[PDB]
């Protein structure tokens, strides 16, 4: 068993580190099962140089909609739950991190099958902010997820491999997913049809 | 459609922006349906020249109440719900956006009919916290509304218009609205009327 | 009507004020009946000469402790709740405000009758957190309640009058309280009580 | 009665300090009983000579799992609960504190038993989050406990000492720990004995 952090809080990432470059986040986000539970995905990297403290991940969905009483919203905002509730969006970014929104009744894609994605009009806005340990100041990345860049039924591919006491980073990969057995159904159907 | 964030987290908002100048809160607040449910609303501007990062929206109800005991609480401060329990209470400010407190249960107004409004003594405060990105330096900005100043049965205009792959704002409407058909009843007057 | 918030965030009190001098707890807490709920309320004062900005109060029991395996923690901490769940721990500190933490079922205090009281070997430490407007930096304010310092059946004056358009506080009686008709028993030996 | 925190917020430990110096964890972590619930805890130092504010606990769990469809996360990240959701996690540091994670069953160590722990591949990163009050600046401490480092069926030693109206620290004790009856089994099978 090789130690992640050591005893005195220094990490075992990256050998031979320092602990402006810039935070970077996947191109893609996929769907696909963890768990028998639907999620959205998306990757978010690290700073080579450098701890982010009182890190934290957010998302926005942004989506025209109507309601029913005809009001029309250009572009509403509502809060993508990527741990919220159980301060798992509170990240310890030390390396390329997979974050999960797991696809339930309170999630907007609830409704979403596989057929019905690429019709939707939307975007997630994904947005990471911390205090940058060096810097000394809080800092703010961002980036933008259009239908046409989900990838439905893939997965990440894994980036972290242990070489040599230390854990590197094939940092070429950060962007790559590979296809697996996903249904095309929406979480919604996929429910129902469990609960019979 | 057109992205309303980049890849590289750059927005497409205000063609030609640099990302003091001062954040401005519509004047009035309005009280209508959104999906079967009352809300009472009010807009919140951006700063056309950075982003403010760790952005949140909180608001108050002043109100004096005297406790069943006869303690009198001149000016007493509760809290209203304008996203706290989902993390929507912490915005992405890249635009004017419209604030929503849905008039539920533990909301102040749940007993309040629209012929009762003017007959209330309370003020509403809402603040805006954030770290003006540019600045470094963390901002808070303010506003009330007092009874008079709450609009029962009307809607914000629409300010956010697409032109030409920038998302240009009417700065001219931020403050305007229109009236909409909206039942004159009571949240909890609407609830009870619904159950049965 | 006379507003408490202008609506360009400039609150109405101080006549003359320029919005280091220390920020005060009152030397006393009290217990007493708000709507038919137990609680203990200790107040706290504003600066009379800024704002503090994502200003926060907290609360600490510190009471020695034995676990029902036999372990003994000196002085052991236990959260009091002053509103951390709705965020009404959230202050808007622009005058004195009487905090409340009422005396429920998960509260420290909820066996605790008058009798009681001296008997118990406590210390509640107030903790407020904000960043000072005017300095840039964050500041932090601390205070201690013992038993001998917790007044029962007892409520905080009144120090808020408006004058002129402007409210002012009588800081003289900041401190003071005065005594009303509050029961003897425990919180949880009312809630029996009443429960039948 | 000797207080901990006097009337005007200054504390009595360390008799002369001056309210860079490094923050210590415990080498090791224990797991005992504490009021009929099983739990993991660690401790905490404090900084002699400063306070640190706005100061909070949250703790990481890596073990590389593998889904229910055969996707491979390497030290995959879970947040294990130190306080999260009543605010015992915001740390009133003034003293060595034992932070404690009672092993429920949304706990991650829910099914381990004493036998099950040497065999598991597993590392508990401590990460400590505040504003050194003197340095202005946000800090960050970090640690870690991996396998061999927890000791089930162990106690911390008290290290607080009430000599002269000052809290001392007997800082040599600060890493020690005493054996105690605890049962071998997991909290789950705890549970299940004791529901018949
Ligand atoms: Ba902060």
């Amino acid at each position: 068993i090789q130690r992640y952090v050591r005893k005195d809080g220094k990490c075992n990432v990256h050998h031979g580190n320092v602990r402006a470059e810039t935070l970077v986040f996947s191109t893609h986000a996929v769907i696909s099962m963890r768990d028998g539970k639907l999620c959205l995905m998306f990757r978010v990297g690290d700073l080579r140089n450098s701890h982010i403290v009182e890190a934290s991940i957010r998302a926005k969905l942004i989506k025209s909609k109507q309601t029913s009483e005809g009001e029309f919203i250009p572009l509403n905002q509502t809060d993508i739950n990527v741990g919220y509730y159980t301060g798992d969006d509170r990240l310890f970014l030390v390396s390329p991190l997979i974050i999960s929104h797991e696809i339930n009744q309170q999630s907007p894609f609830w409704e979403i099958s596989k057929a019905q994605l690429p019709k939707e009009e939307l975007e997630i806005v994904v947005i990471l902010e911390g205090m940058v340990e060096a810097t000394g100041m809080t800092c703010q990345a961002r980036s933008s997820y259009i239908t046409s860049e989900i990838l439905w039924g893939y997965r990440f591919t894994p980036v972290l491999t242990l070489e040599d006491g230390f854990y590197e980073v094939d940092y070429n990969s950060f962007h790559e997913t590979y296809e697996t057995s996903t249904p095309s159904l929406s979480a919604k159907e996929l429910a129902e049809l469990a609960n019979r």
